[PDB]
C-alpha cells in the first residue's frame, strides 16, 4: 500500500547478505532502495537500489535525492515507507541499527510535492 517494488520482488538472501556483509565489510553503507510511493507524483530519480553511506541522516538521504529531479525550487521530496515520514534529519545509521531494521539493508520509498503535475507532453 505505501511502497511497491520490494513486494513484488522479494531477495532477502541478497538484502539479508549485502546488509551484513557491508556491516562486516567496513564501509557499513546504509542500503538504500528508493521505490516511486502509490500516490507518488515525483518521476525522473533513478529510484531502484543503491547502497548509500550511514554517514549522513534522513534528511539527508532526502539531500541525496536532492530534490532536483525534475523538482521544483521552494518545492522537495518526502518519502513514505510502511505509511511513515521518517525523521529526515535524525540519522539512517543510527537509526537502521536503532529503530527501523530487517538485516541491515534499508529500504525506501520517495513520494514528491506539488513537483510535476499540471501539463504532461
Amino acid at each position: 500500500m505505501a511502497k511497491s517494488s520490494f513486494k513484488q520482488e522479494h531477495d532477502l538472501e541478497k538484502r539479508r547478505a549485502e546488509a551484513a556483509r557491508i556491516r562486516e565489510k567496513y564501509p557499513d553503507r546504509i542500503p538504500v532502495i528508493v521505490e516511486k510511493a502509490e500516490k507518488s507524483d515525483i518521476p525522473t530519480i533513478d529510484k531502484k537500489k543503491y547502497l548509500v553511506p550511514a554517514d549522513l541522516t534522513v534528511g539527508q538521504f532526502v539531500y541525496v535525492i536532492r530534490k532536483r529531479i525534475k523538482l521544483s525550487a521552494e518545492k522537495a521530496i518526502f518519502i513514505f515507507v510502511d505509511n511513515v515520514l521518517p525523521p529526515a534529519g535524525a540519522l539512517m545509521s543510527s537509526v537502521y541499527e536503532e529503530k527501523k531494521d530487517d538485516d541491515g539493508f534499508l529500504y525506501v520509498t520517495y513520494s514528491g510535492e506539488n513537483t510535476f503535475g499540471f501539463g504532461s507532453p
